[PDB]
C-alpha cells in the first residue's frame, strides 16, 4: 500500500512508475499511474512539441507502432544521482537515461524528468522532460529519411 | 541574515543568488555565494562541456570579454513554475530562461538549473544546468 509509505518514498514510487510503465508498455494496458487529466510536457519549448494529454500520448504510441518497431526500452537514473523530492509541492526530479532499440538502431539520450503527483502522492498529474534537442532533431531527421513501416 | 530564514526560503535565496550574481557580474568582484570547491556542471554529457571549478569559470568569463561584448544579462523563471526544494538534500531546481545581448545578437534560451548548497544552506556547492544543445551548438559554431 502506497499510503503506508512515507510521503517522500511514496512520491518516488509514483514518479518512478512512469519508467516502469514505459518499460512494460502494452497497447492493451495503456498509460497507468496517471490522473485522468495528466499532462506530458516536452522541454524546451524551442523543440516545438506541444503539451499532450493521456489520449494524445496513446495516439503517438499507436502511430509509431505502425512505422517502426520499438524493443528493449530501458530507463535508469544516472549513477550517483539521487531523486530530488519536494514533498510540499508533490514534485520529484530525476536525472535519467533512456535506451530503446528503434528500427535498425539504438535510441539513447540523457534527460531531466520532473514529476508532479496528486495531493495523495499516488498518481502522476504532470510529467515534464527536458530533452537533448540536438540529438532529438537528428533522430527526427533520420526518421523522416526512413520508409514508413521500415 | 541567512540563518534567520527558514531552511526552505534560505535554500531558495542561496540558489537564486547565482542568477543575481550573473546579472551584476563584475570581474573585480567575481563569483559570489559559492563554496571554494564549487563545481559547475553542464548537462547533457553529450554536449561535451567538462565540469569546471570556480576559477575555470572565471577563466571562461575572462576569455569571452575579449571576443564579444555581453550586456543586459537577465535571468527569470519560466512563468507558472515554482522552485523545487529538497530540504533534506539541500537541493533547489529552477526552470529558467536566460537573456543577454552579445555582439549585436540576442542570446536567449531555456534551461533547467539544479543547485546544491552546503549543509548550512548559505553557499552554493554545485550548480548543474541542462542546456538547449541544438541552440548552444549553433551559437558555439557561429563564434
Ligand atoms: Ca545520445
Ligand atoms: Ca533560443
Amino acid at each position: 500500500d502506497l499510503m503506508a509509505l512515507p510521503l517522500r518514498e511514496r512520491l518516488i514510487q509514483t514518479a518512478d512508475h512512469y519508467f516502469r510503465n514505459m518499460e512494460s508498455f502494452d497497447l492493451e494496458t495503456g498509460l497507468t499511474g496517471r490522473t485522468a487529466d495528466c499532462i506530458l510536457k516536452v522541454l524546451p519549448a524551442s523543440f516545438g512539441m506541444p503539451d499532450r494529454t493521456n489520449e494524445e500520448c496513446m495516439a503517438a504510441h499507436i502511430a509509431t507502432r505502425a512505422d517502426m518497431t520499438m524493443k528493449n526500452f530501458k530507463a535508469w537514473r544516472v549513477p550517483g544521482s539521487i531523486p530530488i523530492v519536494d514533498e510540499a509541492n508533490r514534485k520529484v526530479v530525476f536525472h535519467m537515461e533512456i535506451y530503446a532499440e528503434m528500427g535498425d538502431g539504438v535510441y539513447h539520450n540523457e534527460f531531466i524528468f520532473i514529476m508532479t503527483t496528486n495531493d495523495e502522492g499516488t498518481l502522476l498529474k504532470e510529467v515534464a522532460e527536458y530533452v537533448d534537442t540536438a540529438a532529438e532533431k537528428k533522430f527526427a531527421a533520420e526518421r523522416m529519411a526512413r520508409t514508413k513501416g521500415s
